[PDB]
């Protein structure tokens, strides 16, 4: 399909990134309602990104499964690129947590399921994701996760919160990333916070590094023996996302079956 700006009916702003503008948009003819993203082709060339975000684009394209958000299509004019999103009514992870403070056990047990469950879809395609940040993270009219961020690679910052310790010691990383990603996000669903933050990159990198990292009192046995074990230094060490799925405090804990399949 040849999509034009004209094609759609621009709502208001959903939200903001560093190179582009979110809008909540209505497709004209078929009253579709769908979420616009606004990239400044200048920016892109700038930073030396837009190679990069076809290349996601591209992959992007191949993934359908309910916990990844949806992309449509895309199209562009002089100055800008435009993506075609699946509008996630409920916003992000990122501000659920603002507002909450922290998750129980079984929202966190669920959210991490859906995750996994999206990751071996992913995994099963050659498909393997970068760090996975709870901005990037978006809830569905059901309160379904969908994973929304196109950081994925068939083999291809910042802050560093999110980022395994191979991807920033200049290692060699694996499918194995996303394993330490659903590590990061089960203890900050938990506590509130990720494990390594930090004032600034530079403690940051170091606790990293070092897996430097402490559970508030709160924080039960089983979820304590999950998230040690997807934080393991070393990527091989590191469970596979069935083990995950398997996890006796995800199998007790989670409102959702784990698709693995
Ligand atoms: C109350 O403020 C909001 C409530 C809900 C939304 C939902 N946005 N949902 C989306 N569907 N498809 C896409 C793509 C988006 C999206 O990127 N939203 C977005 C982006 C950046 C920040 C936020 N902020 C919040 C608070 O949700 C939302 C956005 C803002």
């Amino acid at each position: 399909r040849q999509w034009a700006l004209e094609d759609f009916e621009i709502g208001r702003p959903l939200g903001k990134g560093k190179f582009g503008n979110v809008y909540l948009a209505r497709e004209k003819q078929s009253k579709f309602i769908l979420a616009l993203k606004v990239l400044f082709k200048a920016q892109l060339e700038k930073a030396g990104v837009e190679h990069q975000l076809r290349r996601e684009v591209e992959i992007q394209s191949h993934l359908r499964h309910p916990n990844i958000l949806r992309l449509y299509g895309y199209f562009h004019d002089a100055t800008r690129v435009y993506l075609i999103l699946e509008y996630a009514p409920l916003g992000t992870v990122y501000r659920e947590l603002q507002k909450l403070s922290k998750f129980d056990e079984q929202r966190t047990a669920t959210y991490i399921t859906e995750l996994a469950n999206a990751l071996s879809y992913c995994h099963s395609k050659r498909v393997i994701h970068r760090d996975i940040k709870p901005e990037n993270l978006l809830l569905g009219s059901a309160g379904e996760l969908k994973i929304a961020d196109f950081g994925w690679s068939v083999h291809a910052c910042g802050t560093l919160d999110y980022l395994p310790p191979e991807m920033i010691e200049g290692r060699m990383h694996d499918e194995k990333v996303d394993l330490w990603s659903l590590g990061v996000l089960c203890y900050e669903f938990l506590v509130g916070k990720p494990p390594f933050e930090a004032n600034t990159y530079q403690e940051t990198y170091k606790r990293i590094s070092r897996v430097e990292f402490t559970f508030p009192d709160f924080v039960t046995e089983g979820a304590r023996d999950l998230i040690s074990r997807l934080l393991k230094h070393n990527p091989s060490q590191r469970p596979m996302l069935r083990e995950v799925l398997e996890h006796p405090w995800i199998t007790a804990n989670s409102s959702k079956p784990s698709n693995c399949q």
